[PDB]
């Protein structure tokens, strides 16, 4: 059964700036969450190179792209260490770290929006072309569970027992507000990891039209 929980007022006023900014950079939500599923890749290779049985549940290191034009929505998805429930609490949403409260008080004190690219905003830059996301993920040391927010002031956290099996990783999945479609075109895509993949070092793979295609 489903749990709702609130903000951290901070990470709320975050949600709020990117909701309502006109900053025109919106495409670098995709280079935020590429490096998220890069870092997540990261620690499982980390821990699994003096311990190889963390690799059983999914073998391979991958993060694959698939946009769906039937209903709007861009996944990300990663076979990298994944998040607990207490992970998904903990990580998106109800705690504020340093880095978020300097990047809210400079950024205020400022009113320089070009802030959101120099510095970023991390995961939540997903807001910036989604009106809804969703964000399934299975860890080692835990059941499979939905992480859940429309920007509210709450989120959601459910046991999965509706989704496919991730096995490991994370799956973000982005329901594309109505202006932002662009960014289920495949050429836009392609251009977008080229440009922030160099140092990347899992293969990356794009679903086409049906067909993976390898970006790296
Ligand atoms: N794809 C992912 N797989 C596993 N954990 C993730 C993923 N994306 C985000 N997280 C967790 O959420 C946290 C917050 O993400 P973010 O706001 O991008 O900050 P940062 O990238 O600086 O860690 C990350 O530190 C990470 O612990």
């Amino acid at each position: 059964s489903t749990e709702t929980f609130a903000f951290n007022a901070d990470i709320r006023q975050l949600m709020s700036l990117i909701i309502n900014t006109f900053y025109s950079n919106k495409e670098i939500f995709l280079r935020e969450l590429i490096s998220n599923a890069s870092d997540a890749l990261d620690k499982i290779r980390y821990e699994s190179i003096t311990d190889t049985q963390k690799l059983s549940a999914e073998p391979e290191f991958f993060i694959r792209i698939i946009p769906d034009k039937t209903n709007n929505t861009l996944t990300i998805e990663d076979s990298g260490i994944g998040m607990t429930k207490n992970d998904l609490i903990n990580n998106l949403g109800t705690i504020a770290r340093s880095g978020t409260k300097a990047f809210m008080e400079a950024i205020q004190a400022s009113g320089d929006i070009s802030m959101i690219g120099q510095f970023g905003v991390g995961f939540y830059s997903a807001y910036l072309v989604a009106d809804h996301v969703v964000v399934i993920s299975k860890n080692n040391d835990d059941e499979q569970y939905v992480w859940e927010s429309a920007a509210g002031g709450s989120f959601t956290v459910t046991k999965d027992e509706t989704n496919e099996k991730l096995g490991r990783g994370t799956k973000i999945i982005l329901h594309l507000k109505e202006d932002q479609l662009e960014y289920l075109e495949e050429k836009r895509i392609k251009d977008l990891v080229k440009k922030h993949s160099e140092f990347i070092s899992f293969p990356i793979k794009l679903y086409c039209e049906h067909e993976w295609e390898e970006l790296n």
